[PDB]
């Protein structure tokens, strides 16, 4: 409002706003300034038949293939459609505007001799709701998804409105807009990049750390509702002993949730209670009491640590990444043309794939955590499967722990992209990165978290009342548990809880629950 | 037309008939019969409140609760209910009618001690089109997916019409059918099996067998395109040599698809050139014929033989448990009730892993024969990637190539999930198959390889026309050749392919190209 | 002398320790700080109030409350009872860069161990007495771990020129009298992440002296057949891509073809094709290429992204070495701290990630191989670098399939993990897998060396089979001497095996590396 893409300073954050929020795109003139000098110079070495990949030769393998500058828009012009050949979905809206986005921005950044024309129409697109209809398959990482967004730019293909692919002439002409032409290197430096899994990524990463927030505050609440110890959080044990940067991120968030709770109990009130509690059973006495809780409600900090800190590090490369020349050749000033390969998605393949991961490994957790509340030999004195009533009569949550002990098992046969690199075009692709895949698995895992946390909030809310310890719960946890509680009623009889689930989990997609905390305590989570 | 659930005869192809193609469905007399008098020897078991899983006992782990038979109706009830908590996307239609198909063929075997009724009402509702809004995601291998179904039969859940999910209740009242009312273990026996994965699985299977029969069309057209060798398929290296069943089936629809072929050659004509070629090259001398081609075009019996047997293996598997008491506890005359597992996916969930490695593979060989026409290094004399004008200019297919291996990646990228048991409902459950993930993997590669093939027809009918070789083409060759270019026109100059080959495609998951050589030739493929 | 103070460790000290037998030492401060805590804390335990390991049971057995005079008892029942460590025994340098992880982390100061014990630590160390430590077992690292604190105790097996030999003889037969373990000591001994901490560390300098090699041959491949420098022109990475990964194996390339008689300038190709065209208003089919393929041009983008994942993989076991991976844990004047520091997530990962990141390094290594081989893409040299009549010799055409092999293999490896299985009752229902973790990655970065081996031997022979030599810039020329010094160029075709496994366990070696730093005074990043 309005985010500037400069090519230089555009970040994850600012890429979800434009995307999620329909924020407004803004290229300073600095960036329309150097692109402008940029082509006139770039053109004035076109114009002189010199050989340059993708200019005045042929593509990839077809490189040795020279074409005279007298074809310079049926040059551009048969690159996008031919490679126009994505398949299988259509990315969503926000989706297909992070891309967009990240495109403008690495040509915003100057080094890809594009008119400002270019950078102009791509702005209007995302600034006036033309939206690309960008199929989801075909990269090697990002030519496919690319080509089909290029194609809308010059009144081609199909843009997405609706939900339904509309043919792209339509649309313009119901908007006044008039078709681009594709000039000298303006198709090639359109689908050239990582733009798809740079945009399609930096969404995903942006909520997985909102995912690894809502992992904190369910797991709060549920330490609250059983009472566990609070000392596995002490700022010792982390910021002194094994200082991980996530880990000292998820102990705090972990303390500031529960200050003020009067459920949670303090190891010196544990040890206390055992020493009173062996009062004169022998040297070997078999106690009730439990000096310290199981690895899913104690181990919080060192796996959501971990997870943190990948999903830091792939935030890091996506920040260097989308104010990249994510672009091939390059022009600089006063040097010959860059001819490499910044458009290979390695780096983001490699950074999506670790995302999968972590974020499969925060679906274990919360996993774990369900069982644990619903397996009455481990919840601590909770009724068998939550059940507020007869058991056995009525299941409680037994069948609504399935759909999230399914969904961990599924989420491990997700296996790495980055490394399925296949031969293409005469050889020439030898190595690829497939990054593009990679951003999507990390969604699907993502997407499906989201399914697990649901069950996980609606046990804890239940687990709450079902003890009664409502007026014992912090200020943050009763604002979790309103928040579940004010789009699902505690579960009375047995019922249909398919529609709760899918309720709670579309909460948590769009971070209700982390702006409940926002609004209703003075929590700053980190 | 009418297909007959007896528990005991049912095929994979009548599933897909009554889910495809809308057969009607028929409950024999006999099984009826068998149902009623078991359904009135074991309400004289349950009448008399004695203890049986299920029917008068709480469910999965709180087995250990007892239930009065005062609460027959009610135990039942808040089963079905509580466990509906599927997840994620909805079944399409034929597939959700292959699912309840498999249970009604389950109940009619007549082990379950269902009252007629609900026989009668599910073939109801397959002959009169209504179908569940059945979830995709929630079975531990198929609780979650059976109660979504089993909702629906008591008028509650949803009905999936126009791919949208509508309360049933409304539905049935549009209809004038009234809801039952679940009697002793008739909520359970309507989940308690494996008819989600046996129901997917069976498509998926019967369609997988259609694949590889296009598979070999295609590979037939290619190989009399380029010109290969006929060798590879002589009855003698198979049959005698290595008989492998799906090997020798392959290396016969090879031999009958290139019957009356004038573009193919024959080794005795490949050495005859070759011998004199060599008239006086010295010793050791390069020429530039092939005694043999490329594995692509050599090993396809072999490649595609193992694939056929992994998928009659797994065809073999679902028609035995299609035909299985798919439930527990289960009812036999004069005996104890059985108490055991029979509900375990695992059979099943091993069969539809393989299916998707089986899968895969034939994807990687189709990838391969893409690359073998696209390069002009190994297409024999083909221009490169099949551009017919100014290459360089143009690229003809070299994009149309990147979403076919791209999805040889992703492909490899979906692990085995029979063996990913997560253990769940207090520990009872600590050993099951996600045979549902394992079918739905299968699902996922079998509609990605029709994109694979898409590219593929679409390569071929290519190669011919530039070639010009189109009346050497045997007649199964001219048919596959007609069917493509009924649907996509040959390639000019370049184009926007997206749309071409997600056509070709569609045709494929139809048995187009299948079609075409039955009512185009006399051939009869195995 | 390596100073193990819970502080300063590093991954490359780790190595020095464990491959060169570096001596190690506790500064009097560490060591200092450890019996001081050792003192507050045995006061704690004397009043006989519930602390883990010390007075209650294990795991899930933690309801079982054990009173003081069971000491000794308590801490040895938990090291021989899980003491079950099955499988292949780590190799002596991997059971050393374990051993020295431990001792790290007891020298932080918050467990609270008897000083004897980091001391008598470091001996075994110093001395040779190397712990025979099985494999697997580990959730991640109880049963490795188990293994070590027995011959701590004079128990269990120590590793003897490869076999197993009874602590007992060992210690006695070289004047050593075995330990006895007191309140704490047991658990605090085998409660961290130290086996996977340790492998870890050896595969990750490993991995990153591989990345070294990965370039040295690449620039002598782009060198022999060759290739333009355009691609690692510090403008397209410095300037218009700032991945820290992607810039140093950019500069490290420029530095080792550096001189290069061979290479061209973009410049020079530009004119070279030009002139090779004819006028009109056409297209042309040229046989000359601007650019070359993706193995020979993307290696700064491909190798940087190992890079990154490599220096993050340093990072994390750079903070676990010198953390307090034990637990329970103490402090001064603060309650004993009870957390979970114990649990290899976070190593876990980042060994998960190097697994991935090697892999990738050897499908671009494997597809350089390809490229060369390949008389349609090797921009000249002969069909599979035969020297003699093809057909009737291979050439490399069969040491081609092993490389090619090792890629398929090393992409089997799943990641680790995430595969955690509930145990001990349901206490620990969630664990790492981490010590898979790093044996995975060990795996690919041990196939990597067979699939490089073929490389290196692939690139000598194809620049005397070209007849480059006196093109090769001195970095080179270094790495070729270095080839031939070791197997010769390839006449009629022969027995490869031998060649191979000699280039693999050569570059497992720094073998190159080696000579560029020696010969050339290159310092490679």
């Amino acid at each position: 409002v309005p985010v500037s893409v400069d090519g230089e300073t555009l970040t994850v954050e600012a890429v979800r706003r434009v995307a999620e929020e329909r924020a407004t795109v803004d290229v300073p003139a600095e960036s329309i300034a150097k692109a402008q000098k940029s082509r006139e110079i770039f053109e004035g070495i076109a114009e002189q038949n010199i050989p340059i990949y993708g200019v005045t030769t042929g593509y990839g393998e077809m490189i040795y293939m020279q074409v005279d500058k007298s074809k310079e828009v049926e040059l551009q012009t048969n690159l996008v459609r031919s490679h126009s050949a994505g398949v299988g979905p259509l990315f969503a809206e926000d989706e297909a505007r992070a891309i967009v986005a990240a495109r403008l921005n690495t040509l915003a950044k100057g080094h890809s001799a594009v008119r400002p024309i270019i950078l102009e129409r791509l702005a209007q697109y995302l600034n006036e709701g033309i939206t690309p209809a960008i199929p989801e398959i075909g990269s090697l990482g990002d030519l496919a998804p690319l080509s089909h967004v290029a194609s809308t730019l010059i009144g081609e293909g199909y843009v997405l409105r609706d939900g339904r692919p509309v043919e792209t002439a339509q649309v313009l002409a119901e908007r006044g807009i008039e078709p681009l032409e594709l000039r000298f290197k303006e198709g090639l430096a359109l689908i050239n990049g990582t733009s798809g899994m740079t945009g399609l990524g930096s969404l995903v990463v942006g909520r997985a750390l909102e995912q690894a927030q809502q992992a904190e505050i369910v797991t709060a609440l549920l330490i609250e509702a059983v009472r566990g110890s609070t000392s596995p959080f002490l700022a010792e044990g982390h910021d002194i002993a094994r200082p991980h940067e996530g880990q000292i991120d998820t102990a705090a968030n972990m303390r500031a949730l529960m200050r003020g709770s009067g459920l949670t109990v303090e190891h010196a009130d544990l040890r206390r209670e055992l020493q009173k509690d062996k009062e004169a059973g022998k040297d070997v006495q078999r106690s009730e009491i439990y000096l310290q809780k199981a690895y899913s409600l104690r181990a919080i900090p060192q796996v959501v640590g971990a997870v943190r800190d990948t999903l830091y590090h792939a935030r890091h490369k996506l920040r260097i990444e989308l104010n990249s020349a994510n672009d091939n050749p390059l022009f600089f000033e006063g040097k010959e043309i860059f001819h490499g390969a910044n458009f290979h998605g390695q780096p983001i393949a490699f950074a999506m794939d670790f995302v999968t991961i972590a974020l499969t490994q925060l679906g274990v957790l919360a996993e774990r955590q369900i069982n644990r509340v619903l397996n009455r030999h481990l919840s601590y004195g909770l009724p068998e499967f939550l059940v507020s009533g007869d058991p056995g009569l009525h299941s409680g949550f037994a069948g609504a722990q399935y759909p999230a002990t399914a969904l961990v098992a599924e989420n491990r046969t997700i296996g790495p992209a980055s490394t399925q690199s296949v031969p293409s075009n005469g050889d020439n692709q030898d190595v690829v990165s497939m990054g593009l895949i990679s951003a999507r698995n990390a969604r699907r895992v993502l997407s499906n978290n989201n399914k697990i946390l649901a069950v996980e909030y609606l046990a804890a809310a239940q687990a709450v009342d079902i003890s009664g310890r409502f007026d014992g719960l912090s200020p943050a946890a009763k604002a979790t548990y309103e928040a579940v509680r004010r789009l699902v009623p505690t579960l009375g009889v047995d019922r249909y809880m398919a529609d709760d689930i899918e309720l709670v989990a579309d909460a948590l997609s769009r971070g209700e629950f982390l702006r409940a905390i926002a609004r209703e305590t003075d929590i700053q989570l980190r």
